[PDB]
């Protein structure tokens, strides 16, 4: 950075702070990764002066030619990755793509069927604080309560009852692949659209990792951000059949003027996306999380599900009479980085949870490997196993700092 | 850039053109501005790498120690500018700030009262084919036919009619002081909330040449891009009364993580706004709308409402028998970029439109004066006086050059 230190000091020092940190820390919360300097590049750029209200090639305002190019090259690259037949790169965030949709083929009171949230399911699937359980009619669906595997019976039998208008698939906290085939079956059976959110699958849905819901989905929602390692921000696929009305969904719907800088770091993720190396990335995600769950389970913890499909695992540490939030502030002791997470059936609140979510996305990134894996289910061993041992602690953090270098 | 060249040759050939077009061309677009470097730098930052779902202090995951320190510099700083008691600074947008008071306030259905969309109006402010006209039930306010001010009498007669539990003041394409007093005043007599959306005029406000809706209105809603020349995004300001429940209505009510990297460039751009300098700029902005406004009507030019009190102005262009679609294009084809805008009582759609709107602050951020006023006048009237000369067009083409330089 040039002109920002000398500009903003007190910004400047705390962005700093913040870089040393990423630098330091082991980075597990499931969502997180570390963009491309290019992909900061094309955030920090000139992009962010242009008004685009409206699309490509039917602007709403002049001299947009060339913002033009930038969110073509965003959606046709989209389309590669996906074998979508429409991209939307335009919505600000995940929950932006998801209220788009819901204004696409939902009227204020409508049914909606959506994962349990302390099963996985999105704080936009369907909570009560959230626009979403307070503008719609939301039912869940559950997992089985001893594999933890989402229940297809349950789903078809609430969607049977209930009579969803479109029926949401997809999970925040889920460590198994959904099978996006029987949600279509349900879906169609009942006479409801399927929605997919893939917001935490996307990058392993790209790399062929995961099954791809778009063959299976009118809709599918995604954030560029987390395993498709892009800008923070949302995107809609669907079939050209919903293209127009998912279009004017976003605009003049629920947005105004889109982020055209976020957008070029958006073409940008998805060009990377598109190469080789990151399906090999994406493939050491998927094995390192496979790794560590084993590793885990070594150590003696019990997973959710008993181990992982994906990125991302979740701990049971009801045997070992802790709650997630111990277990959390723990490790944000020793510079590990999770977070709380309920799990399927759990007696403690949100606030409290039994569990901790645990994904490897973002330290895949860094270059860590099954080695690192062994290491960080070792540590996190010694912690939750002497959590009233300060000199534990303290070779943990040693560790920690052996493993960031 | 050093990365991205490299990375992605196609979105940097792009970029770069869109920068060498931001030079090239006179930006007349009201909305429009150049943001510092510094600005750029904060959004292009490594803070894009961090979730943050939550309020300072208050996150629901760890690590945000210091994005908490971005956060709050930007929550700080705003209200030292405005003078509010509380600031939300997570906004994605200014649709999306506006869409969060509503949230608050609001069940769907509720009577809201808003500027007419012809007259001046936002789209967010009751468009049938937004959220805002189509969640809720929205009744309009006119501006006088002759003098083309917002008719208090109206407002106060609608209001006093269809009984509104909130009230919206503000507007996309209004020239003239708005009386925020009155506003209050009309709101009191029916019990109604008062919602400002200063979006258009908030850099001139922090200045102190607009009054400030803060004291008057129970909320107020803003871009930092546009006469404010931040980063594109939304802010609320509001009393300590509405805090909790606009913050709710954020996060978890209508987003979910904000954007770290905006809200620092949000924090740079109000640091920015707090120096003399941009008090100094905000009252250039001002007195080269109404110098521009002045040359216009020395060219034959009609005016909406005969002038302006801000950074923008409305050329009536029915004398002259031309459309506001027909004066962009012919505009746009000599390097001079407005837009088409419907006029009060405007016999044309918004498709067509019998105006066009321009406005000041990107063309003073450039460094262009009275002087520069009077030519960009010049050159309007020799095009919209011989549309069909190519001559012509080929002299103001590079008469536009000769200002860029």
């Amino acid at each position: 950075m040039k002109y920002l230190p000398q500009q903003d000091p007190q910004v400047f020092a705390a962005i700093e702070q913040e870089r040393k940190r990423q630098h330091a820390k082991i980075e597990l919360i499931a969502s997180e990764n570390f963009v491309s300097r290019a992909v900061m590049e094309a955030q920090g750029s000139v992009l962010t002066n242009k008004f685009a209200e409206g699309y490509p090639g039917r602007r709403y305002y002049g001299g947009c030619e060339y913002v033009d190019i930038v969110e073509e090259l965003a959606r046709e690259r989209a389309k590669q990755l996906f074998g979508a037949e429409h991209a939307n790169v335009q919505p600000h965030s995940g929950a932006q793509a998801n209220m788009a949709v819901y204004f696409t083929v939902l009227e204020h009171g409508d049914t909606v069927l959506g994962m349990n949230l302390s099963h996985g399911g999105h704080l936009t699937h369907g909570s009560p604080v959230n626009f979403s359980g307070v503008q719609y009619n939301f039912v869940a669906y559950g997992v089985d309560p001893e594999t933890h595997v989402i229940d297809y019976d349950d789903v078809r039998e609430k969607a049977r009852l209930h009579r969803p208008k479109l029926i949401v698939a997809a999970a925040s906290a889920y460590p198994r692949i959904i099978d996006f085939a029987k949600f279509r079956e349900i879906a169609d059976e009942v006479g409801a659209y399927l929605m997919v959110d893939m917001a935490h699958i996307a990058g392993l849905v790209a790399a062929g990792l995961h099954p791809n819901p778009v063959p299976y989905a009118h809709f599918v929602t995604t954030t560029t951000h987390k395993t498709l390692r892009g800008p923070r921000g949302g995107m809609i696929l669907c079939q050209e059949q919903f293209a127009k009305q998912i279009d004017k969904a976003i605009f003049p719907g629920i947005q105004g003027g889109p982020l055209m800088h976020v957008i070029a770091a958006k073409a940008v993720a998805f060009g990377e996306a598109l190469q080789d190396d990151f399906k090999a990335y994406a493939k050491r995600v998927v094995d390192n999380a496979k790794r560590l769950a084993s590793a885990l389970q070594n150590e003696g913890f019990t997973l959710v599900s008993g181990g992982t499909d994906n990125h991302l695992l979740l701990v049971d540490l009801r045997p070992q009479q802790l709650t997630g939030k111990t277990a959390e502030k723990v490790l944000d002791e020793v510079g590990i980085t999770v977070n709380k997470n309920t799990i399927p059936y759990d007696p403690e609140s949100p606030f409290v949870t039994s569990g901790i979510r645990i994904g490897t996305a973002a330290v895949t990134t860094r270059g860590f490997g099954l080695e690192e894996m062994d290491e960080i289910a070792a540590i996190i061993g010694l912690v939750l196993k002497n959590v009233g041992s300060e000199q534990a602690l303290e070779e943990a953090r040693q560790r920690v700092a052996a493993l960031t270098d």
